[PDB]
């Protein structure tokens, strides 16, 4: 999978994108790479913001679904045309799949002003995409149409961003020691269920419940780690604690100031392992979770909606989206940002009881 490495790109903080093809002359558009969401979206019209666009009337194997689809946001939205087309990545596997595709006609808040990217890949499962299950995401359609292994792995790697999908595969270049697998709980998000957090090695001796209160996802489409506000109560208070020798702002620790100089506590989440009673935990460094924005921001924020493994994650591993047999792997990432004195580390195994337990019903 040599020419699917480095096929990821973006700015920091405005997501990953990849390069893709539709319709019949391909037209080139980069889109957004999203775990967390399951629709095939692409800007239609000439937004001001947008560097490109799909041009419906160039395309001979465009067929519309005469139906609309809307998608509202915290004050945001997106809303389009379906259609079907033909659909391609460069650099990825040598297929043309016909995928659902959502030609973006009205949006707000949703492209970004001087981001690169046109359209969003929604590679999570069709319960959560709209405006039902019924419209089958992209990477349903390209299992379903081709012979590519139903699973990809992306390698995030935190100006510009750099990063790897590999689609239907996994290259083992890019990661270092062995994979760690938890299942996936259930397919419409990418749910996960955290079993135990720990600070700088010291647990939070709080319910694992709390810890997917609602659920836990892995998300390449959000920046931040997001906690549910309990959790992140008592987590931020666990590295405030260990953060002693230097005194901020109450602000700065939900999202409101950086500052630049030019001993942080790791984090560590153990994860449901594939075995009764056994886990696993990742452990991240600050160089994850305080984003330069050498100035940088507290990238750990509080939730409603649970858990969201995203981009501080994802960025120190390498993760294997096994859909084929519904769990995620992970490993240390061989791009990920480390100091000489501690590394992202991915280890097992733990012993771990009553891990059911902790999944929200
Ligand atoms: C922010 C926003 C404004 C207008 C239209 C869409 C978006 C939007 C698009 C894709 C997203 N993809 C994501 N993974 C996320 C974060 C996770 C999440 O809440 N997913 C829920 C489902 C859905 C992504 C809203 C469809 C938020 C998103 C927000």
């Amino acid at each position: 999978f040599v020419e699917m490495v480095d096929n990821l790109r973006g700015k920091s903080g405005q997501g990953y994108y990849v390069e893709m093809t539709v319709g019949s002359p391909p037209q080139t558009l980069n889109i957004l790479v999203d775990t967390g969401s399951s629709n095939f979206a692409v800007g239609a019209a000439p937004h001001p913001f947008l560097h490109r666009y799909y041009q419906r009337q160039l395309s001979s194997t465009y067929r519309d679904l005469r139906k609309g689809v809307y998608v509202p946001y915290t004050q945001g939205k997106w809303e389009g045309e379906l259609g079907t087309d033909l659909v391609s990545i460069p650099h990825g596997p040598n297929v043309t799949v016909r995928a659902n595709i959502a030609a973006i006609t009205e949006s707000d808040k949703f492209f970004i002003n001087g981001s690169n990217w046109e359209g969003i890949l929604g590679l999570a499962y069709a319960e959560i995409a709209r405006p039902d299950d019924s419209l089958e995401p992209f990477f349903d359609s390209l299992v379903k149409q081709t012979h590519v292994p139903n699973l990809f792995s992306l390698q995030l790697c935190g100006a510009s961003v750099g990063g790897s999908m590999i689609i239907g595969g996994i290259d083992h270049s890019l990661y270092t020691g062995s994979l760690w697998y938890t299942p996936i709980r259930r397919e419409w998000y990418y749910e996960v269920i955290i079993v135990r957090v720990e600070i700088n090695g010291q647990d939070l001796k709080m319910d694992c419940k709390e810890y997917n209160y609602d659920k836990s996802i892995v998300d390449s489409g959000t920046t931040n780690l997001r906690l549910p506000k309990k959790v992140f109560e008592a987590a931020v208070k666990s590295i405030k604690a260990a953060s002693s020798t230097e005194k901020f702002p109450d602000g700065f620790w939900l999202g409101e100031q950086l500052v630049c100089w030019q001993i942080f506590p790791v984090i560590s989440l153990y994860l449901m392992g594939e075995v009764t009673n056994q886990s696993f935990r990742i452990t991240i460094l600050p160089q994850q979770y305080l984003r330069p924005v050498d100035c940088y921001k507290f990238a750990i924020s509080q939730s409603s909606t649970g858990t969201v493994m995203g981009a501080v994650i994802m960025e120190g591993f390498y993760v294997v989206f096994d859909r084929a047999r519904k769990r995620i792997g992970f490993a240390v990432s061989a791009c990920h940002v480390h100091d000489e004195f501690r590394t992202a580390a991915v280890e097992g195994p733990f012993v771990t009881l009553d891990m059911e337990d902790c999944g929200y019903n």
